[PDB]
């Protein structure tokens, strides 16, 4: 599987995929996130890389993770859990299914999306026409096997998406149609609503990566959006659900 090579094995640049992922709301700046698999461990803070290129493409790669907090002195346990790190080849996200926390250690269980990272499509360099259609993997808590079919239209930038074949039958929903709008760094982000036989459920957003080209004379001439990557909040009978979203082109 390559787990403990990505962790203990520096990064590669000949490696497929995406390659670098960076940690930033994964872990924040007090705080330290543990790392197991394969019978390695690492300890990772805030910005550092996790090393995806020795991770399979289009499947979701399973981890031990220890949440800790820096209080001055020593570290003391937070959370900890499975964390989960789906690639593709230029976006990649985690997740973190919380198992145990810490008493105010109790057994809780959650699933909250962290990182989603790659290769940010500019919403100034966006393509100007054509319509994409994005498929990909939907993942849950305890199920992965969601289907995931999100097409964009550049003409208008709107979107809309599809979830399927997920094990909980309410998490199977429409992505509702969204505009394509520039967040503060002026990535290509889309936010929409969520519907469930034509009920209004929760929320999707959505992240724009790709690769671009320049010529000989830093003129811009190639721009390609071939993934999007994002998270979505659904309203169900038993409280509020998180699904994970990716998908591609063929």
């Amino acid at each position: 599987a390559g787990l403990a090579d990505a962790l203990t094995a520096p990064l590669d640049h000949k490696d497929k995929g995406l390659q670098s992922l960076t940690l930033d709301q994964s872990v924040r700046k007090n705080e330290k996130l543990k790392l197991a698999a394969q019978g390695a461990e690492k300890t990772y803070g805030n910005g550092d890389s996790l090393n995806t290129g020795k991770l399979k493409n289009d499947k979701v790669s399973r981890f031990d993770f220890i949440r800790q907090i820096e209080v001055d002195g020593q570290l003391i346990t937070l959370e900890s859990g499975e964390f989960q790190v789906y690639k593709q080849s230029h976006s990649a996200l985690t997740a973190f299914q919380t198992e145990q926390i810490q008493d105010s250690m109790v057994a809780k269980r959650q699933f909250r999306i962290g990182d989603i990272a790659g290769e940010h499509t500019s919403f100034d360099k966006l393509p100007e026409g054509g319509r994409a259609t994005y498929r990909g993997t939907a993942f849950g808590s305890d199920d992965a096997g969601g289907k995931l079919t999100y097409t964009i239209d550049f003409a208008a930038k709107q979107g809309n998406g599809k979830i399927e074949h997920l094990k909980s039958p309410e998490l199977n929903v429409d992505l509702a149609a969204a505009d394509i709008k520039p967040d503060g760094k002026r990535h290509a982000v889309i936010s929409g609503s969520v519907l469930y036989n034509q009920a209004e459920k929760g929320s999707y957003s959505l992240g724009i990566f790709g690769y671009y080209t320049k010529d000989t004379n830093n003129n811009l001439t190639l721009v390609k959006a071939q993934e999007v990557a994002g998270s979505a909040e659904v309203k169900t009978v038993n409280g509020i659900r998180h699904i994970g979203l990716a998908a591609k082109q063929l």
